[PDB]
């Protein structure tokens, strides 16, 4: 709706105080005019059909237990812009300020989220196994990641691709989490899942086989549950990852760290460069090679670290 840019005040899924620019036309919206083409949140109504409507609001003040989960997909929606923006120079998924849409209250009880090729979903879950999926940064961020990586490398949803496609999400997803910086971990999805257990979480990057995911190659999953298992071989993906990041020896092989603003810069890269729709585990590190070799020289720790994790991840 053209309108009035304004800010509102509202309550995360966590209860958190934040707050979120909105749109002034007889109505207050969640329309966020300020990255962009523009940040709209839309309420699903508990139905399956989509986007669903431009939330609309009659205060501009969201503390209704209703609104948590807009306030917080609002919110992080756009902070997952900044991260973009910010550290990696890029408008949007798109690269050229599209906008970024989402819609909340996705069926009833629905235990996921998801970028459905055009926008974010998430569903408020069944307060047991999650509470409102957007209420975890990662969770997010991760989806969104799925939108940059359907406009620049376009990593097909299925076997050693779509395992990339995912651990893609799962990287930036903690690089948002970390960009945000509140309580920041390698964990996927812990501010969601499983509310009355405390301190479990969807999958770990620091350590993938804690929660059942693999963690070296030669342990990966070739079966066809999981298209591929996508959202389990990620984490020979995801520990390359940790261990560039954070360095650690693995199955005996010793990484050296780099840090996370290094990580991401490689990763991205490689992304936005290297790797192709059907870029298997092999060719990441062919892309991650080059990428840091690029941005650091090719005798920089920078590329022995790279070496350092794909190999420990058993990945040749
Ligand atoms: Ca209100
Ligand atoms: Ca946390
Ligand atoms: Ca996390
Ligand atoms: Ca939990
Ligand atoms: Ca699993």
């Amino acid at each position: 709706i053209t309108g009035t840019s304004t800010v509102g005040v509202g309550r995360g899924v966590l209860g958190d105080q934040k707050n979120i620019n909105t749109t002034y036309s007889t109505y207050y919206y969640l329309q966020d005019n300020t990255r962009g083409d523009g940040i709209f949140t839309y309420d699903a109504k508990y139905r399956t059909t989509l986007p669903g409507s431009l939330w609309a609001d009659a205060d501009n003040q969201f503390f209704a237990s209703y609104d948590a989960p807009a306030v917080d997909a609002h919110y992080y929606a756009g902070v997952t812009y900044d991260y973009y923006k910010n550290v990696h120079n890029r408008l949007s998924y798109d690269g050229n300020n599209a906008a970024i849409r989402s819609s909340v209250h996705y069926s009833q009880g629905y235990n996921n989220a998801f970028w459905n090729g055009s926008e974010m979903v998430y569903g408020d879950g069944d307060g047991q196994t999650f509470i409102p999926l957007s209420g975890g940064i990662d969770v997010v961020a991760h989806e969104l990641t799925h939108a940059v990586t359907d406009y620049t490398a376009g990593l097909i949803y299925q076997n050693e691709s779509g395992a990339i496609n995912e651990a893609i999400s799962d990287i930036f997803g903690t690089l948002v989490e970390f960009y945000a910086n509140k309580n920041p971990d390698w964990e996927i999805g812990e501010d969601v899942y499983t509310p009355g257990i405390s301190g479990d979480s969807l999958r770990s990057m620091s350590d993938p086989a804690k929660y059942g995911d693999p963690d070296h190659y030669s342990k990966r999953y070739t079966g066809t549950q999981d298209n591929g298992g996508v959202h389990i071989n990620s984490g020979i993906i995801n520990k390359a990852a940790y261990l560039i990041s954070q360095g650690g020896t693995h199955y005996g092989v010793s990484v050296v760290g780099i840090g996370r603003d290094k990580l991401g810069k490689i990763f991205y890269r490689a992304l936005t460069q290297y790797l192709t729709p059907t870029s298997n585990f092999s060719q990441l590190r062919a892309a991650a090679v080059q990428s840091a070799t690029d941005l650091y020289g090719s005798t920089s720790q920078e590329v022995a670290s790279v070496k350092q994790a794909f190999d420990a991840v058993g990945v040749k």
